[PDB]
């Protein structure tokens, strides 16, 4: 596909923002969130799913450019 | 089917969009949906269900040219 | 029935356009909804359901002259 | 009743209309609607009220010749 | 990635709360929640996962910048 | 009841699309939703319920007619 | 009442109806939509609703006598 | 009040329809309206509803002499 | 019942559709999810259900032809 | 079956990712999951159970072509 | 209250026919219902509040007559 | 109040008919409801807020003279 | 209450089919979900709970009858 | 019970089925279940148990047949 | 019982399937786990165990054709 | 058709203004509207449907030039 | 398309309000209503959902120029 | 874009609210919202959600400021 | 933010309540929770989430003025 | 915080009742729970929970009262 168009602008940000300060964000409510879930029961393997859930993020991008050309 | 005439630049534009700029939105839309809920409930399967659809939207416009000639 | 008559270009447009640039863009838009709603609940069913819809489209003339001679 | 007369020829070409490129082309039209109606919400059932009304449509004549002598 | 931006001020507070009042929160939690459950069952095992959990979370801000860059 | 009349012919013509083409189509249907909501959830007690269905669907014409005289 | 009179025909075709083609015909239909709805959820109790509305249908002109003499 | 005068006879009339041929017309054709709104949406309430319509018609002369004497 | 109709051609491509491209589509569909779920729960059997499933699939058109004629 | 197709592509991805990355990242999963839960109980069962698992996969596409001609 | 009156007749028809042949029919629903929902989930105590709400039918007379003076 | 004038009669017959022939007409339409509805599923405390309603209406003469004098 | 009058016949019909074809074949479900749920878990008590079903089916008519006079 | 009607077909063709082809898939799915579980925990009690379920099975028809007259 | 019919083929390919490669590799299954679990605990009355289950998977199908005929 | 004449002004004004000022201001309004009607519900599918009806709206001039000749 | 004209002024407001002060007023009501849905039901996509609808009110104006030239 | 203008004041006003008065009614709403839910079921993480909210809600206006210029 | 304006005395009021009688009366439901549930669970861990809890609100108010200026 | 206002009657009402007679009751169901569950597994630990838990009931208003000033 192409990345310019009426829509370039909007799928610019979006991808930056994957990786940017919203992507960030996510990350530290899931870190956040095996924290406080791992109060009653802790659990490390949460934490081990979200790291690969944050790999996947960081690879958001190369993953949608490679499905949709 | 004839992908010319009075709407061929309609079907034009919305066939490249289905790859190109509004597919890739939308594609990173599911991304963020599925870091989002990944917070609370950890779940790298829709991840998967994702890249799928993905790569039905890669070849949606050859099943919709192989279906409708 | 006849397809010739006075209105038997109306009908000849009708039932290539199911097939031609308007069905492909009516197509392509099932795809762009299927491709939507998917971001927050992933479901292809609806993917099934929408190339079954196709194929519908695509035997529509043939349907309509069996039906009406 | 008598199908001749005064009118014979306005009911002979309304009844094959019915079945010819009118009735075509309001099957058409409901092929169409169904189409479109099925991009946000799919329901291929509406497909199969068609066709029976495409059935019903196919058999009007006789319809109106059994009840109408 | 890029730390700044519309919501580079939310992920600042986030990446400090992580490691500041918010965290030393959940992990007194996991102390008190330790020491609760050590009454009938006393299992130090358990201490040994809050202080590994403690020491994810003081590394969090660390492994989401180097997953999201 | 009397088979036939003005709607003799419609009758016939949904009787014989119960176990005809439609009647398939619907049956591969079912068929397809079995093993498409099987990839998540495995349950083969669906196709069951779905050749008992089928079965009623076989058997529909009988019914009708037995019921309505 | 008296089944007799000016409209003793239109009485007498509609009873005749109601088990005649119109009722099998409309039977039909409740199988068709019976056999539709069960492809995503099978539900064979539609089935059993449909063979009371059937029995019902072959009893209506009884009803209607009694009730109206 | 009084069931003769220059009137009477189509009070009679009125009176005996009630219960008679277009009575029963328009019961068959609740009964015909039931079956067929039932094809979507089987509901055999309204089968209760229609006869206790009918019930009502069945009185509709005893409640009109009652209330006008 | 009969192969042929208007909707001969839908028919026929549903049935070879059922052992072709989507059975096969989602027949991997059911084995990636087996082994997804099989990472943090080891279990075989779901294959051996998903096999089971695989053969009913090969078996869906011989089903369908012997129910309804 | 057939192989090819307006979904062939699809089938030919899903076919070759089976074997291809995704299928050895969630074979990797099955093994960080192991070594993961093998901290507290030391279990080398499940090695053995994983490693059966990537057999079925590897065997996966063979399985469903078999099934599925 | 008065049993009598202009609605007496219809008040006495549905008094008689609550424990007559529409209160027998109901019941009857109520028990292959029963029936029906305990094929996959087998419970018999919807039996007996079907038991409790014949009861209830039995005595509605009574009820509605002591209520209603 | 007065219950005396122009619509004196009116007024005792709407009185009387309140737990008259029409009051329990109504109520053996809550009751038949009550019994239809729990065909399919069995709820008894519909039964007792049919039961308060009865006493509504058997009370319904003395709240409105209460409240309009 | 009395088993004649209008709805005489489809009471019959309803009391005849809950010991005759449909009872049986609800019957032949119950047996049938038992054997499949017995796959995994086996159970033979679901079997004597469904042996009670249908003695409790057996004396439906009975039960109904001493209920509603 | 009456194994005639309109039913008869269906009552006949599951009777049949019990102790024919899918009711002796039923029974391989318990001895493969009782295999595969056996590779774990090896229990031939429960082989026994699908024994025992084999023999219901064999005699269901005529348990139905007998509750059900 | 009969082994012919829509589902003999599926009943003749579990039949075979029992003795044939899936059996097989179950009864290797049975094997591995013997071995694995006389590690730490050396049995080998489970190896009897499990040679008495393969002699019943030998003769699973006799079996099910003595009981189901 | 000719695109000249007595009202080729009006007609080249129309075709120059449903891509100019006003049908700027048209596409302004539907942006309005479905940034003010996301406020309660948000959807952004409403955003797609209207950037597909600006892109009708720019090959609007191309489409009645192809239709009016 | 053009900017200038008649309407040129009007689509110049339109274009800077978009991004302007009534722009600004409808996003800061997005987000008191995201604040104020999230008192019962804390949800934090509906944020992002503002967010991205706030984006696409950035670029509107961009994407009119293109569609609409 | 622009904060004056006619609509100046108003934006002023809501971005004040935002984080004024009626922002911290809201966030006062969203504490006592948690405390009543957590009567019952104790929650500690929607408080921590609601933190996330009034930490969204104190940049509002940036971030509104930063994507409408 | 600002504590005055049209809503500084809602916002004063709802701060003092948190607090104040609603807050203590929220806090003694939780106390009366934990109390309940302790019958058949003796569990104190909910007293002690119930604490937490009400110290959170003791510093709701502090919290809401930190996150809103 | 206020022990008055307008909720100042409810909040004493329950402080008072927490060791009045509600909290005697609810204390007196943890003794009866305790004993009853004695009976198979007799357990003495339970009751010093609910001395423990009864003596945290005397303390409850003295904390709510300190936690919320
Ligand atoms: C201020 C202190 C720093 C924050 C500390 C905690 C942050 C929360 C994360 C852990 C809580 C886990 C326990 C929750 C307890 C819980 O049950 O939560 C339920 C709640 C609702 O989530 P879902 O809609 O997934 O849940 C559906 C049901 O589970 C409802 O209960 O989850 C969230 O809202 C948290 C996820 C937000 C995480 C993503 C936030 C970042 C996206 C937004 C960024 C801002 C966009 C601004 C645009 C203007
Ligand atoms: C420019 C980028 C490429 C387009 C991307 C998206 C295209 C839109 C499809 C997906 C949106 C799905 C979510 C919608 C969200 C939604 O709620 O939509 C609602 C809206 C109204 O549809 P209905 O009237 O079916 O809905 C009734 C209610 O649902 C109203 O909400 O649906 C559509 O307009 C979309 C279907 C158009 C699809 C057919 C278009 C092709 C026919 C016209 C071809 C041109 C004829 C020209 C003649 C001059
Ligand atoms: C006042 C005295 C000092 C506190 C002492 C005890 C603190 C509690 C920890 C130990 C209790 C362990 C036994 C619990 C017994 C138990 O069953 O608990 C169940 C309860 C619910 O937790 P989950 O939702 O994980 O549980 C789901 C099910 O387990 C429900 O039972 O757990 C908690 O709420 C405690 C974790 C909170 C720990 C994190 C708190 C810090 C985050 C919030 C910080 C404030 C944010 C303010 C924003 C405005
Ligand atoms: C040609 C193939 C054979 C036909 C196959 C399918 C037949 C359709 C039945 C199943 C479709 C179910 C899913 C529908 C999906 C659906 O939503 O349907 C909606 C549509 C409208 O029904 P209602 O008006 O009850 O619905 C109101 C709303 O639901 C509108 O959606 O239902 C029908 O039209 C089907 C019922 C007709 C059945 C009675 C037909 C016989 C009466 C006419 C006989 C001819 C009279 C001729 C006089 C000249
Ligand atoms: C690109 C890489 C290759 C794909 C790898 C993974 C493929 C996904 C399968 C395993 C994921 C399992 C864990 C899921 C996690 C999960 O919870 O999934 C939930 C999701 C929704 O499924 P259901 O609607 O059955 O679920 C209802 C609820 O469970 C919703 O959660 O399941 C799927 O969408 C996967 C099944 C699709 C499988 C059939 C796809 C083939 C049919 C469509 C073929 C294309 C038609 C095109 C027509 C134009
Ligand atoms: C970054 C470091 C490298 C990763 C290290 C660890 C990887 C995680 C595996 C071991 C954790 C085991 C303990 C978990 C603790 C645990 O309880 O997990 C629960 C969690 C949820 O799994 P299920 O939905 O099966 O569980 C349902 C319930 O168990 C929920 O708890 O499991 C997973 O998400 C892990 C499986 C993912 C493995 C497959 C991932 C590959 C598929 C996706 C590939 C990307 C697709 C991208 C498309 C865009
Ligand atoms: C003949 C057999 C004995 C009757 C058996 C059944 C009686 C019906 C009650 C139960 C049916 C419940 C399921 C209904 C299914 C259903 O959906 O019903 C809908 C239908 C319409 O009611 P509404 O207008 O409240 O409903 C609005 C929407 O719900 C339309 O569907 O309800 C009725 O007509 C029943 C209530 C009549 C009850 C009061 C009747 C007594 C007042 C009239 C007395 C005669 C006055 C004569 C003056 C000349
Ligand atoms: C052709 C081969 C012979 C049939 C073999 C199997 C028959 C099915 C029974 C066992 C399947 C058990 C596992 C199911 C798996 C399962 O989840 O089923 C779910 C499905 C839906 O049942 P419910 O609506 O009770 O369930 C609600 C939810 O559970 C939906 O999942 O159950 C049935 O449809 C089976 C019961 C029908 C049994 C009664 C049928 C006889 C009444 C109709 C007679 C015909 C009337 C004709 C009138 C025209
Ligand atoms: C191709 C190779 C030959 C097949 C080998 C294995 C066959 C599977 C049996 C053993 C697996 C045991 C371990 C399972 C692991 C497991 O957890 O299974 C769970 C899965 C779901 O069963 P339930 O719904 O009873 O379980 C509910 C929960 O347990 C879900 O996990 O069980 C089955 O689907 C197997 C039973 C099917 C057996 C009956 C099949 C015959 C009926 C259908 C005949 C076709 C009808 C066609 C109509 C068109
Ligand atoms: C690649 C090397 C060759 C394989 C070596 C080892 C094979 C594994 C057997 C011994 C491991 C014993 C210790 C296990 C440790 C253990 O705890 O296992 C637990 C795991 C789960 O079994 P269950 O569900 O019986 O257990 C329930 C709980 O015990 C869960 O722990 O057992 C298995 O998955 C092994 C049995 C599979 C054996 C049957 C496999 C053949 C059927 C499938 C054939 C393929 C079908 C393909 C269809 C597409
Ligand atoms: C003074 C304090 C600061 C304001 C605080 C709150 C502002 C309201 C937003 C959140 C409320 C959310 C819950 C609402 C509850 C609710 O149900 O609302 C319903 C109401 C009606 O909206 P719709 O017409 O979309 O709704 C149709 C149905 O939902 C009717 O209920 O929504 C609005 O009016 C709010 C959206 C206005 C937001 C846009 C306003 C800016 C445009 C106008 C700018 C001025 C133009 C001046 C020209 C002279
Ligand atoms: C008179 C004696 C003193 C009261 C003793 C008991 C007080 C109740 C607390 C313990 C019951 C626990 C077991 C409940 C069993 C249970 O299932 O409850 C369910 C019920 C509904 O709560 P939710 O809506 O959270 O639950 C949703 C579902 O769980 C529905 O079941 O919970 C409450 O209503 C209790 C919480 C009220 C506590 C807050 C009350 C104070 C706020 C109102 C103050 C007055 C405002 C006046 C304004 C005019
Ligand atoms: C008349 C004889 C004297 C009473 C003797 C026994 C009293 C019961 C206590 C011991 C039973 C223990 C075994 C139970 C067996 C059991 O499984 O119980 C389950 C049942 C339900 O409790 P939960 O909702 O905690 O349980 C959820 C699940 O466990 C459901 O099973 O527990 C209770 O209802 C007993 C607790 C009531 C104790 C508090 C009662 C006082 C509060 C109400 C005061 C009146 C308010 C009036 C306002 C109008």
């Amino acid at each position: 596909g192409s990345d310019d168009g009426a829509f370039g602008d909007i799928w610019a940000y979006m991808s930056e923002a994957l990786t940017g300060a919203p992507g960030k964000i996510i990350a530290c409510g899931m870190l956040f969130s095996v924290a406080y879930f791992g109060v009653v029961k802790p659990n490390l393997g949460l934490a081990l799913v979200s790291a690969l859930m944050m790999l996947v993020m960081a690879n958001g991008e190369k993953i949608i450019s490679s499905f949709l050309r």
